[PDB]
Parts: C-alpha cells; structure tokens; sequence
C-alpha cells in the first residue's frame, strides 16, 4: 500500500493513483511576491466553539481526531468560500528534523508540521459526496514552528501513548480545536487537492499566513508514533508529508498586503 518510504513513496504514488500528475495538486510553495493581494476575498469565519471531538487514532499515515460532523457544530465560512464547510477532522504532517515536516512551503521554507483542519461542503449531504465535487473540500492549513509550548496541544500529546501502532484509537471528547488557532486569520488561498492518495482534486486550500508555535518536547512526542501495527516490525512516523507539486494554471490570491 501507499506509505512515506522508499519504495511506496510520493514518487511511486502516481502508479496507483493517476491523478497525482493532475493539474492542481497540493501542496504547492507559496511565492510570497507573486502572489496576488485579492481585495474581493472576504474575512474567514471559523465558527467552532460547538465542536464535539469523539476520538484519535493512529492510522497507519498520521494520526487524527475525529468530530461529531452530523450537524454544524464547527463550520467554516467566509475567505473564499461560498457555502459552510463542516469539520470531519484534523491531522498533522511533520518531520524527523525541526526544518521539515509542513507539505506547504513559503518562498520555499519548510515547517516543523502543518495541522490540517478538513472540512466538508455541506451542500453536498456527506463526506463521500463531497469528495467528487471540485469545491468538494476546504481543508485550513496551519504552520507549526518549534518554540514556546502550544497549550491546547498538550491535551493531544498526551495521549499519543495510546495511540502508538495503526489500528490504535482512543475516545477524545471534549477538546476544544480553537486551541490550535493562531491570533491572525489572514490567508492565502488556491485550488488544490488532498496531499495523500486518493489525491482527489476536491480542494480549497485556505494556508493561514501566521504558525502557531510548538515546543520541541510536543513535536517530539509526534516522532514516537508507529507506522507499523502492534506486533510488526516497528517502523517510526515521521516526514510523513509530500514534497510540493507545480503551481502550473494557477494563481495564490492573499487576503492580506
Ligand atoms: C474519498 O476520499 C477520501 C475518503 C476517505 C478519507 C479521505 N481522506 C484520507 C486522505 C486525506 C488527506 C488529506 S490532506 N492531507 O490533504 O488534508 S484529508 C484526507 S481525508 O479526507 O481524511 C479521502
Ligand atoms: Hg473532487
Ligand atoms: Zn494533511
């Protein structure tokens, strides 16, 4: 199956998933300077202080925390999106080393992670609808940067012991996703995809101009994860992130000067 190493690779994903030579692929490095300013792009609205998160679980590609996304409980609007967009789950991609990890890149500088905030058109009716449209998904991409430690990360940090081999889960209610929000919304914004297979081209990428800080001990504990399932060979999850694919036909529109 596809995976981060050598032999199941990014490199070799295109054999099993056409699409990955596609048009607008994520992620993609954003050029600060050709970037165009868009003063039509209206404010983000991130509406999520009714989230219910049901639980985490390690997958195998990354780990991720699962919301109750039957009703618009946590909803994005706003940016360049037109229509609500629900919270199916958030994940992480990052690295081995402190100066790798996020699949975007700005004027090619590389984070320690990206969360990634995934959400559904509600328009749509369900996820798996959804996935076959264009504007199908909007997924918020936040930088990572090693520093201070990020409070309302802990609470996920704490409980990767539980979580250590694909096929791992463990309930987790009750955590607030506005923890992991930086101060500033501003944006930058593109059409993409999803950054693993399937890599369907459903997506709005909104890359939030501000990283929130980690501490090294936080992303540490991210590096202590298993790709391998209990009782096989163990085999660390790390850089399990996609090197940046051509912006080809497209443009990155900013919301900010
Ligand atoms: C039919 O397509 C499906 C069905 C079920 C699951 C998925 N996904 C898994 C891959 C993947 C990669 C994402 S990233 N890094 O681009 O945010 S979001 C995502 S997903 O929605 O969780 C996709
Ligand atoms: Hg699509
Ligand atoms: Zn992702």
């Amino acid at each position: 199956h596809w995976g981060y190493g050598k032999h199941n690779g990014p490199e070799h994903w295109h054999k099993d998933f056409p699409i990955a030579k596609g048009e607008r692929q994520s992620p993609v490095d954003i050029d600060t300077h050709t970037a165009k300013y868009d003063p039509s792009l209206k404010p983000l609205s991130v509406s999520y202080d009714q989230a219910t998160s049901l639980r985490i679980l390690n997958n195998g590609h990354a780990f991720n925390v699962e919301f109750d996304d039957s009703q618009d409980k946590a909803v994005l609007k706003g940016g360049p999106l037109d229509g609500t967009y629900r919270l199916i789950q958030f994940h992480f991609h990052w690295g081995s080393l402190d100066g790798q990890g996020s699949e975007h890149t700005v004027d090619k500088k590389k984070y320690a992670a990206e969360l990634h905030l995934v959400h559904w058109n509600t328009k749509y009716g369900d996820f798996g609808k959804a996935v076959q449209q264009p504007d199908g998904l909007a997924v918020l991409g936040i930088f990572l940067k090693v520093g201070s430690a990020k409070p309302g990360l802990q609470k996920v940090v704490d409980v990767l012991d539980s979580i250590k081999t694909k096929g791992k889960s463990a309930d987790f209610t009750n955590f607030d996703p506005r923890g992991l929000l930086p101060e500033s919304l501003d944006y930058w914004t593109y059409p993409g995809s999803l950054t693993t297979p399937p890599l369907l081209e459903c997506v709005t990428w909104i890359v939030l101009k501000e990283p929130i800080s980690v501490s090294s001990e936080q992303v540490l504990k991210f590096r202590k994860l298993n790709f391998n399932g209990e009782g096989e060979p163990e085999e660390l999850m790390v850089d399990n992130w996609r090197p940046a694919q051509p912006l080809k036909n497209r443009q990155i529109k900013a919301s900010f000067k």
